[PDB]
């Protein structure tokens, strides 16, 4: 079971532009609160800053990356998010979008 989003990398802070219905159902947030925003609103008190940095750098360098993050639903309850971000390039080598697969691996 997994969810999927698309971030717009032509915009400077990679706002989310599409999300599967499972992403909304998993996180508790609506498209009115997800679209146009950077994915980091799902982070909170216990999110590991060393892991958050791995994504920050892979996004700046335009690489693929996979990290384990503690995330929080709209109602405040936490869950463990296995997150893999893939860069999507244009033919001229520039990154156009980042795509994300999120798995809830709280098991
Ligand atoms: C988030 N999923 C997610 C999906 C995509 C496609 C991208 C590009 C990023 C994410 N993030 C992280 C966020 O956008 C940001 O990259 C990181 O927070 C690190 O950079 P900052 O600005 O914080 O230093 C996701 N973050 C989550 O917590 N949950 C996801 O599902």
């Amino acid at each position: 079971r997994h969810t999927f989003v698309v971030a717009d990398a032509t915009l400077p802070d990679c706002p989310l532009v599409y999300a599967s219905e499972g992403f909304y159902a998993m996180t508790g947030y609506g498209p009115d609160e997800v679209l146009g925003h950077n994915c980091r609103f799902l982070q909170g008190e216990g999110t590991d800053p060393k892991e958050v940095q791995k994504i920050r750098d892979a996004i700046k360098k335009g690489e693929a990356c996979s990290v384990r993050l503690l995330n929080y639903r709209k109602d405040g309850t936490p869950f463990w998010n296995l997150l893999t971000v893939t860069p999507i390039k244009t033919p001229d080598g520039r990154v156009s979008k980042f795509v994300g697969v999120q798995v809830d691996v709280t098991s």
